């Protein structure tokens, strides 16, 4: 756990996610289940602040034969982004803060009725130890908006403000024999949270319709991509 300038806000974001984002929803009446497919359940909570659509999004998923480490590596790892990411025009790493922490500038593809959004965020990958060996360890990627002098607001893009987490816990079953653990004995439990301010204005109706398609589509592509990248390979726990 680091010493760079953003260390305290990383830990605070991480801690808020550990404490708030893992809460069971839908069994919660302020959230609604808006999409389901296989093991993926996408929930939304409807909110605007000063006329603007901020709808927190939360998704759960269960993915056989991958670990939380593997899922978080692929989500965080900038080297492999082009392979699964579909909504990104361009991007670059603005600064490396640590081995597990970078600041990324990116522009998105044009989703009507809007010019492009850009986003400027700190992306960190963390392992949260289990309090006991009776519990799962958690891997988390936290992506949250920060400022950087090398990346001022420009007049070509609308600056979105994001707070996103991909939170993964790995359930492992049995050496069956005793014998040996394969990808058959493992399941990654995923919680993915997104709190995005688009930063301009668009009709509430289309913004909710675009989110309803884009998030499930992203989650299914990304997770099935992790499955095929890891199939037949030694397990990275």
């Amino acid at each position: 756990v680091g010493t760079h300038r953003f260390v305290q806000k990383v830990e605070e974001m991480v801690q808020n996610h550990m404490t708030y984002s893992l809460q069971d929803v839908g069994g919660d009446a302020n959230w609604q289940l808006v999409v389901e497919e296989g093991e993926m359940k996408v929930y939304r909570r409807e909110v605007e602040e000063n006329g603007i659509v901020l709808d927190p999004l939360k998704a759960t998923h269960a993915v056989k034969g991958v670990t939380g480490h593997e899922v978080c590596n692929y989500f965080w790892n900038v080297d492999v982004r082009n392979d699964w990411e579909t909504t990104i025009e361009n991007f670059h790493v603005v600064e490396t803060l640590a081995d597990n922490a970078i600041i990324i500038y990116q522009t998105h593809k044009r989703v009507w009725p809007a010019s492009q959004r850009d986003v400027l965020y700190l992306s960190v990958i963390r392992k949260i130890p289990a309090l006991t060996e009776n519990d799962p360890e958690t891997w988390i990627v936290c992506n949250f908006s920060v400022d950087h002098d090398s990346a001022p607001l420009n007049n070509r893009c609308v600056r979105a403000k994001i707070n996103v987490a991909m939170i993964c816990q790995t359930l492992v079953s049995p050496p069956e024999g005793n014998q040996e653990i394969s990808r058959d004995n493992i399941l990654c439990k995923i919680t993915y949270v997104a709190n995005v301010n688009p930063g301009g204005w668009a009709p509430a109706s289309v913004l909710r319709a675009v989110a309803k398609r884009e998030y499930p589509k992203f989650l299914k592509r990304f997770t099935s991509y992790v499955q095929e990248k890891t199939a037949g390979k030694p397990i990275l726990f």
